[PDB]
């Protein structure tokens, strides 16, 4: 039974953040029972009713129209070399990376700068953020936090509630973390969208992780102590313009950091290569080891043992480099003419699985960008890098298995 | 026939009439200042678009910052290759001119260029020169007629940089005029961006000239000087800062400024163009053909007929000229060059083509109201409550100041000429 | 066929422009200019002529064009196919995209390097040979390390090593950390050179022989007068990946900041070409080459070839390497119209290989002051002398090269 795989899959994720947990006896239930039942519940009415099914499809549609607007502006700025003539000389090769998914970091950055200047965001922060905060039972703050996460990047999503930071505590500020590297930026989601990843995973997982995050960051470490209970720029052309320019510099880092990523992945390669040539082998990859160490995890999740070994790659780049390398290496497995034809189910574990900021280069983004905000916590937030990531990790997993059970009930995926 | 002189003036009297309306205090308008900005402008105006040796002198200018822009264009090919080659348009077709290649990267070269004129002393000279004609003439002060001849060449925020030592205690009407003359002004390295997207490029040094002019007419029209400016004499000011090293520090130096310039200006254009499509796609689901172009031209149609434009045309030039004040120029010039093409649907006159081409060039947007706001703050940190607060009112001095350039182009360009 | 005494023509004019442009010439230490020169010319004899050294040469040029090939695969992903064979099949000559094929690789190596500094692998490389020059020389621990440090990474990277020891250090000391960044290179823009066209084997010569051509003419023009520190250490990044990363997004605003620069110079040199051809077929070019024509033959370039060579060391001095090289490239293609010999390319190659030039003053002194602010005032003053030191020790490289070279 793919209930019993699932449920499975669950207990272990859970089993595993209360063995690592700091206080196990401090563990309050409403919250992460609450959590978990929350998660699996927007789990259910997404992918499994109908009505929810349809409710996401017309959410896809949306964004997507938007994605599309935002590709007016990029054909507008790199002209034809975004036309589809690139394809008909260049074949594969006509898709380029930095002029078709990095200017929609520039684009959704002035587009959630025009949002929070008309006051759409902080609504629908306010609204979720509340929700978290009556069912869950946890702080104002932190709530905020996961809402934001949703629809903005980590380092983006406490600024709402940046003043609260300096004096939250031990808990609230790991949740922040957490909830920070469970999710992704809507930046980088239409990112993926252009790279070829099923949208509607993408949108649920946003969602998820908020929940989520908060549940295995009150899984890792409760709340122990007393909490802080309470409650620019010139026109929208400035917003919008203010925007761009922090939307552009971020994608130069990100577009500059993913070529140094790959070319020193296959830099290794060539190493293990050389050197595991005496180890009987020396085709030996980075990937495979990967996938074959995370290949485990993969079947527990709910993947089949045939597409373990690719599932293991895929979320073992995705925390030793970035979501962005592992996306890049699972669209190939989405093209028609695949040699390898992965199945309804496993597709959609790896989308939800793989939708996360939880990396190891993702601890230095949150100690940056956190400490601008609150300088004395600085230690603080270092600190608790690992164990964040451990928190964002387990997030996206309990999401995937979520995903490939309502699948494996009334199963849905576009080639 | 010669009823183009009753249509031109009619739209002067009511631009006048416009900004006398708007004015803070009526009774305080110099009228020997104002006389004398209107005179020189469409002097100018006349002078270059009319008289034979007057077309000759801007024929000569074009001819020269010509062979300026295909030297930067030397730059651009260097570091681009072949993507900004003519094979481009034998693969791409239309598409073969790509905006990011074509246009941002002469932003950095004039930029360094200009960096280089500043460090031998030559525009210091010029502006020195253009400054002391404008208050001489005008009676205006010694720091907003430097300012005011500067933004011919330089940006907004540039241009007040050769006095700013006079900005922090200047009087309302003259921050007003450093505010007007930035916003009814281009910059240069912007300027050979127009020219690449396919913008006629005398008409731009026509209108950059008549900037200065026509920035301080309307600036001492809306917000006269009601106060004392100040002397020199009086003015201590505050030391030094960087000087670049030698000639190739100031060129490498301008060369990344305008690079980092480029980058922001690309950004938000992308965004820009991007979110006027949304729009177009809000208003498109909640009315079906409607879009925000339309609703902007219907919107300006009036004023596009007062300055001469046909009313055939007069839509066209509506959405042109909306689009330019709620967004900006760079938007207005790449929907404008567009029925500038010979293969193009949509032809206009020549007379039309001339008066969008004037009435486009200049920075009076609702964004720059924010880059005057952070620059001009820089400078003068006392001041920031009061450039914000004359932000929109400078918007539209700069806009009047356009127009009415528009209105003189399309005079003069009322014959023979077509430079 | 003995161009050993026209070499070591060379050389001696070199050293004698250097002695008469010295501060104080009774201060010169000839153990530690004497070592110096020894062990510049030790090192060309080692990778230029005897067979186990250009072996030795040849395997480094091997194993980096190996990291330059793993670079080109993170370049593939990001720019697609703009990069692909098919851009010569398309734009044919044009198809080489300069913006997209050299500049991605100063984002690689400053990334790289970043890897290496963390891993702790620059740390040592910079304390063996550091320690090597300070016991040959005699020079201070600190500007050793600095100028051994200059041959991985650039002239404001090098001297973060000894940062703290630069406001104390002394103006010989200074001026020879000063000296050594701009007779030295950077490995992230020598991979640049690589994609251009430029040898590989002799950027890799290049970069190791600046190190102790710096200090020679660094300890020639300002002998050291005042007393040192003896003892010096070399002495921050979460993790591997914040390291790499990081080194990234240096990389990118630095090759940004790079062919702006480049846009610009090349552009404004057409523009003067321009304004000199007015009636009222000269160019800078040929004018610099003109100048530069007697320096150019005293290295050992055939007065045939001294036009050229002179053009480029010309145009190397008053603009940059990248300009220079760019128009040296253009000789080293075989349907070029005027051919070079083996021993001039070679020349050139060394002569061309260090960041010293007019513009590299305003980086000395930007970043230079970073470190010690109170210092700017003499980094300033000491720019021009410094971009002398860096010449000639290019220079020594050169006229080391076309004797070596046969
Ligand atoms: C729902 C939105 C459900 C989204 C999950 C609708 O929320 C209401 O939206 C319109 C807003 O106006 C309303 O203010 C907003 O309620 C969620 O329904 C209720 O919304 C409340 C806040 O949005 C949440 O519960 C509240 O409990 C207390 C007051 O009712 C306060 O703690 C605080 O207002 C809020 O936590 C909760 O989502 C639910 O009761
Ligand atoms: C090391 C990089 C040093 C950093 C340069 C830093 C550059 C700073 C100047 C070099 O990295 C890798 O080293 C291994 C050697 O263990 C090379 O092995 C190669 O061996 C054969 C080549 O002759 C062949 O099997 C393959 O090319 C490869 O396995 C790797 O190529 C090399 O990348
Ligand atoms: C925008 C939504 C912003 C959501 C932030 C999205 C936040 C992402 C994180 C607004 O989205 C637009 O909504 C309208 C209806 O309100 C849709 O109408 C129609 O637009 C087009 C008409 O030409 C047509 O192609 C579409 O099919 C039709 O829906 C727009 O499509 C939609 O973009
Ligand atoms: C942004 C606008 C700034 C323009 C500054 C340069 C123009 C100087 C000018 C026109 C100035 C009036 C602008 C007015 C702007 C109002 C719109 C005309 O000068 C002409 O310059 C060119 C180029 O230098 C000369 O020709 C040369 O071009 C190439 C560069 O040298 C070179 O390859 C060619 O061999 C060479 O011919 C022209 O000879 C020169 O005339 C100065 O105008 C003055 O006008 C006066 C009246 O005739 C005279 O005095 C004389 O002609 C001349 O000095
Ligand atoms: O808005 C964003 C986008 C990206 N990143 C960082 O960049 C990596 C690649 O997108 C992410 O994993 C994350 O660490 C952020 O912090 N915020
Ligand atoms: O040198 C420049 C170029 C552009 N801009 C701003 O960018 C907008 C688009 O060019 C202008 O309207 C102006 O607000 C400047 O301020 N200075
Ligand atoms: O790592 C680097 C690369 C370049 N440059 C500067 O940039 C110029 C062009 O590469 C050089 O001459 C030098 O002045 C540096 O300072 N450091
Ligand atoms: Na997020
Ligand atoms: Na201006
Ligand atoms: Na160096």
């Amino acid at each position: 039974m793919v209930v019993l795989h699932s449920l499975l899959g669950m207990a272990v994720l859970i089993a595993i953040a209360v063995l690592l947990s700091t206080d196990r006896k401090a563990i309050n239930i409403r919250t992460v029972a609450g959590a978990f039942l929350i998660q699996v519940a927007l789990g259910a009415l997404v992918l499994y009713v109908p009505q929810g099914r349809d409710m996401l499809g017309e959410a896809s549609k949306t964004i997507s129209n938007v994605i599309a607007y935002g590709n007016n502006g990029v054909d507008f700025l790199f002209g034809g070399l975004v036309s589809e003539k690139m394809f008909e000389v260049f074949g594969g090769g006509g898709f380029v990376f930095a002029l078709r998914v990095l200017p929609m970091i520039v684009f959704f950055s002035s587009l959630m700068a025009v949002l929070y200047y008309i006051g759409v965001m902080q609504l629908l922060i306010k609204v979720i953020g509340g929700f978290l905060q009556k069912m869950l039972g946890t702080s104002k703050a932190e709530s905020m936090s996961a809402a934001a996460n949703i629809f903005v990047g980590q380092t983006e999503a406490p600024l709402v509630v940046r003043p609260y930071i300096r004096r939250m505590t031990e808990s609230e500020l790991f949740a922040v973390m957490s909830g920070g590297l469970a999710s992704v930026a809507g930046s980088v989601l239409a990112g993926y969208v252009q790279m070829g990843v099923p949208l509607p995973y993408l949108i649920a997982a946003s969602f998820m992780a908020a929940p989520g995050g908060l549940l295995f960051a009150k899984l890792l470490v409760p709340e122990t102590e007393r909490t802080q209970n309470d409650a620019k720029p010139t026109n929208v052309i400035d917003a919008a313009a203010s925007g761009a320019v922090t939307g552009a510099q971020i994608a130069i880092a990100v577009g500059a950091s993913l070529l140094a990523f790959v070319a020193l992945i296959a830099m290794i390669n060539g190493i293990i290569g050389g050197v595991g040539g005496w180890f009987g082998h020396g085709d030996l990859t980075l990937q495979a080891i990967l996938g074959w160490l995370f290949s485990p995890l993969a079947w527990v999740i709910g993947v089949p043992w045939s597409e373990a070994g690719i599932a293991g790659s895929l979320i073992g780049q995705k925390v030793v480099i970035n979501e962005f390398v592992a996306y890049s290496e699972f669209v190939k497995y989405l093209k028609p003419e695949a040699a390898v034809q992965l199945s309804d189910t496993t597709k959609a574990i790896i989308s939800f699985a793989l939708c996360g900021f939880a990396n190891l280069g993702s601890i230095a983004v949150l100690v940056g960008g956190l400490s601008i905000m609150a300088p004395k916590r600085r230690k603080d937030v270092a600190r608790l890098g690992i164990k964040a990531v451990v928190a964002g990790s387990l997030s996206n997993l309990m999401s995937a298995v979520i995903a490939g059970l309502f699948t494996g009930l009334s199963g849905a995926s576009v080639l």
